[PDB]
């Protein structure tokens, strides 16, 4: 499945084989970025003698000038075309001839490719992450990975704005990166650059901040040290901060200043995005000005973030119209999800939803906040993508299906597995939920109900109960071997143990419900008592961050049901054999 999907698409049910010999024209013209992919996917030769012609360009390029009426006019556009006398790779710009290439890569399947005519483009100007959670910041490898997952997926945006790096906060915001960082940060920008994603430098200066001309003068060489190492885009963040920072007058002149004196006086200066201190409708005080003075004050083209109607939303027709009157331009979308840095002792891996998908044209970005587990993020990350590049289209399973099997091609219903039952955020502050195995929630829900009763259960039942168990405990143990993406397993390993023991203690909880005699059933409780204390070793030492310390997993669904079966099996033996059994789970 393409991915995302193209905006108008036409398929010939031909199928054409890759070039043995062609002609390539264009190759010195168009996008160096896109030339190196088409090259790397050709295994030879080139052919003035011909060769199946294929052309690539940008509007404008020779080399793509007879089907200059079929590139879309939209900025990142193309037109692809491939049929039996010729391939056409022609892009509106240069990040629409990459992204030709990045639908391109996809069609070509055991060195075939279909008979085909794609039109292009994205339907929200700005796409991509931005690294703005509380916590461990993504490692310098896992930020490499990220870059090239953002330009096969067509993401044109990389926010870099860790709360925990000390040289994007406060106090240090005012220091130069040290040369180890610098270099680093050097690399992430040519990188990037290669994949077509913006850097986005974000500086979080707003809890020290003086509004003095010293400090204003420390962000612009700040901004200046982050342009020498090759960063073209820029972001001032204002949230979550206390004190004069939150000024709004003052926020506005100083990013007014920054476009004047920096953006407007650089030769290549993209983006420039500023992040209110009211920044979703719950936290906004209607009374008082704050939004207005924004909407009012800055820059036409400076962009403003927000995050919907509370601190975690999805976002609304309403939602977006209300901001958008405010703040005089299209909001700049900050979905905080997947973001897990305020239920920390969950991975959230579900699918990605809620965002109403005819509002395209009322935001001019839309950009995920993450875990700080980078691999597993890309589950939401290519969702959010397949979303952000042609909503009309977004279909929420097929997508997330799609990423797994892209992510983890070996082991994909391992891992689907796994991130059915791992998706909810549990009880927490925002009050913010997902769903979480809802396959097998009726089966539990049935099963559960027939018992705090006494009713008899029904054995279809038992057995999807059964069959769950023994599901998860086959994708743990082969996702924990898995080396295909062994960044991802170190990221989620605790909770495969978690999720491994959580299957185990479901199957000896329904050992115990077909209790067959005494001692079974006690040999069965005995057992479950044990494998209860080891989640609760590993939800003792393992991730035991400062905030929700420890590993919980399968906990909308699955865990209770577990849970209260077994309080139930041993209240009822507690009375067939008049015991003193133990019958709690914590
Ligand atoms: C335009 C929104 C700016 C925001 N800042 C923080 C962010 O750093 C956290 O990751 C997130 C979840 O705890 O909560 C808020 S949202």
């Amino acid at each position: 499945s393409l991915q995302p999907p193209p905006q108008q698409l036409i398929v010939q049910n031909k199928t054409i084989d890759l070039p043995a010999v062609y002609q390539l024209n264009g190759g010195e013209e168009a996008n160096p970025h896109a030339v190196k992919v088409l090259k790397e996917l050709l295994s030879g030769k080139q052919s003035s003698k011909k060769g199946m012609l294929i052309s690539i360009g940008e509007k404008g390029d020779k080399s793509v000038r007879k089907y200059s009426r079929q590139i879309p006019d939209h900025k990142e556009g193309y037109y692809l075309s491939v049929n039996e006398k010729e391939i056409v790779l022609a892009g509106n710009d240069e990040r629409g001839t990459y992204y030709a290439l990045q639908t391109f890569a996809q069609l070509l399947k055991d060195g075939k490719l279909p008979e085909v005519e794609i039109k292009d483009y994205p339907s929200v100007r700005y796409r991509g992450v931005v690294e703005g959670f509380y916590g461990t910041p993504w490692s310098h490898q896992a930020r490499l990975s990220q870059l090239k997952f953002y330009g096969k997926n067509k993401m044109n945006t990389y926010i870099y704005g860790p709360k925990d790096d000390p040289y994007h906060s406060a106090p240090n915001w005012r220091l130069p990166y040290p040369d180890k960082e610098a270099a680093q940060l050097q690399e992430l920008v040519a990188v990037a650059n290669e994949n077509e994603v913006d850097f986005v430098w974000a500086i979080h200066p707003g809890q020290d901040i003086k509004w003095n001309k010293e400090d204003r003068d420390l962000l612009l060489a700040k901004f200046e040290k982050m342009y020498q190492l090759g960063v073209r885009s820029f972001a001032v963040f204002f949230d979550d901060i206390s004190g004069e920072g939150t000024n709004p007058q003052k926020q506005a002149e100083l990013l007014n200043y920054i476009d004047e004196k920096f953006a407007q006086v650089k030769p290549d200066i993209n983006q420039l995005v500023m992040c209110p201190t009211e920044y979703n409708k719950s936290w906004s005080n209607p009374n008082g000005n704050y939004l207005t003075t924004l909407g009012d004050k800055l820059n036409p083209s400076i962009q403003i973030m927000w995050t919907g109607d509370r601190v975690i939303s999805d976002i609304t027709r309403d939602g977006i119209s209300w901001i958008n009157e405010r703040i005089k331009r299209p909001a700049y979308i900050w979905w905080n999800f997947p973001v897990s840095d305020y239920v920390r002792d969950h991975l959230l891996l579900g699918p990605v939803y809620g965002n109403d998908t005819t509002i395209a044209k009322e935001m001019s970005g839309f950009v995920t906040n993450p875990m700080e587990h980078a691999e597993s993020s890309k589950i939401a990350i290519y969702s959010v993508a397949s979303y952000a590049w042609n909503p009309a289209k977004y279909d929420t399973w097929q997508t997330w299906k799609d990423a797994i099997r892209t992510i983890l091609p070996s082991a994909a219903e391992e891992l689907e597995c796994f991130a059915m039952h791992n998706s909810d955020l549990g009880p927490n502050g925002h009050g913010y939920r997902r769903e979480e195995s809802m396959d097998i929630q009726p089966a539990a829900e049935r099963f559960l109900k027939a018992f705090k009763e006494g009713k008899n259960y029904d054995k279809a039942d038992f057995e999807t109960l059964q069959y769950t168990f023994e599901r998860m405990k086959e994708s743990a143990d082969i996702l924990l071997m898995n080396t295909e993406n062994k960044p991802l397993i170190v990221e989620i390993t605790p909770w495969v143990h978690q999720f491994k023991l959580t299957a185990e203690m479901g199957e000896e909880v329904l050992k115990m419900v077909e209790g067959r005699n005494e001692s079974y059933f006690l040999r069965k409780y005995n057992h479950v008592k044990a494998l209860q204390q080891q989640m609760f070793y590993i939800d003792q030492t393992s991730n035991q961050n400062p905030y929700q310390p420890g590993v919980k997993t399968a906990t909308r669904v699955i865990k209770p049901l577990i849970d209260r079966t077994f309080a139930t099996v041993v209240k009822f033996f507690n009375q067939k054999f008049n015991a003193h059994l133990d019958a709690t789970t914590d």
